[PDB]
């Protein structure tokens, strides 16, 4: 089994990559902007199943991790939650989030790398982690997921939505990302102290695309 | 088994790394300048076994691949060969090679990345490839070794000297290098169309250090 070292360069390259990504919906999606509508439709449906009623997540506060300009906040979180906070390492995306989300400007915008971020203690009903876990190493993802657990209000949930490789991991040096497989991802979730409440595979995506999964964790 | 993509970024990072490496012997060795003397002593001994006499390599021309400033050219090749040529992607190291090798200046200095280099046809008695194969991907190393084969004069040899992992490969993102193991390296050599004439393990190195091997190929 292969050993990969150079964490500092792994993170430094993701910053150089996102420095040239446009602060637009198309830049957030990559080469798959036509996939934003079915991505959003599936998230809204999956989310609703775990919110409202006794023992389910509340609707006061949500956290959008690796938010970018706030694509998930706009179409998924802001319609459901009274207040939504955004966390992203890129100041550029957080500034554009102000125009993209059409807010007065003007606290809800956190500029931190997730591996250096502690979600405020018991603040959130829902913590959303979409298309960003792949940018964290196995060690940093495990520690971040355990910290997200303490950021949860009573009956709060973490929603992890990402690419899940068929079998075997895929490392991409261009954007410094890892496409984990189901075995590796479930291990990290279990080790962080989280349990899977539910899971759904993203439908409506072309057969060529790597499978996309949704997990409800607590 | 893991899939690694992003060749362009893999090569782009090695250039950024060598841009900050000093054009000195200490910079060529890394954090192991005290290891240059036993490295040189072992190379001189290994080389002599495959040069001179019927059916062995001649002594007219040698090529130093990933030469740097010409550490191997200075202490190994220039005492044996009538003329020695250097190939390195870094112009900085090739310019310093002029002062380091104490030459008039002032054709013998080739500024090319090995994966974009074709050793001149049947020009060399010996082609030296030391502490650079790790910077080539498996595909580019295989193709380069097959091209080195055509750069060889009759009875010429390729001397490959590098770090060989115990079992399993080690990828280092900081300098964009791979420490191949014996199984992977021997496969690439066989696939390039080369056969092993001889092999020796580098002695006199601390127990902590990754094993260093020498191969005589043709
Ligand atoms: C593919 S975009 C996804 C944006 C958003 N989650 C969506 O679904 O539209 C990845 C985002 O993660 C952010 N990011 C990448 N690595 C990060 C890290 N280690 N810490 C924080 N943010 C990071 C990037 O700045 C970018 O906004
Ligand atoms: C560790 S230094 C070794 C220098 C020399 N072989 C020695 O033993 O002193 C690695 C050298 O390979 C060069 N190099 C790295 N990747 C290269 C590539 N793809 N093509 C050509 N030269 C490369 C660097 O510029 C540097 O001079």
């Amino acid at each position: 089994s292969q050993v990969i070292n150079g964490e500092m360069q792994f993170y430094a390259r993701a910053k150089l990559f996102y420095q040239e990504v446009p602060a637009t919906e198309e830049g957030m999606m990559g080469n798959f902007i036509e996939l934003s509508s079915p991505d959003i439709q599936a998230s809204q449906k999956f989310l609703r199943k775990f919110v409202g009623g006794p023992g389910r997540a509340g609707t006061d506060c949500a956290l959008d991790c690796g938010s970018g300009i706030g694509r998930v906040s706009k179409h998924v979180l802001l319609p459901v939650f009274n207040s939504v906070e955004l966390v992203d390492m890129m100041e550029s995306f957080l500034l554009e989030a102000q125009n993209y989300l059409q807010v007065k400007g003007d606290e809800s915008y956190h500029c931190y790398s997730l591996q250096e971020f502690t979600p405020p203690f018991r603040r959130y009903d829902v913590i959303w982690i979409q298309w960003v876990s792949g940018h964290l190493t196995d060690k940093d993802l495990l520690a971040f997921l355990s910290r997200c657990r303490d950021g949860l209000k009573e009956n709060g949930i973490i929603i992890l939505k990402d690419n899940v490789a068929r079998e075997g991991c895929i490392l991409d040096l261009s954007d410094s990302s890892v496409t984990r497989d189901m075995d590796i991802l479930r291990s990290l979730i279990r080790k962080s102290g989280l349990v899977v409440l539910g899971q759904e595979k993203q439908d409506g995506f072309p057969e060529q695309c790597i499978p996309v999964w949704m997990f409800a964790l607590h």
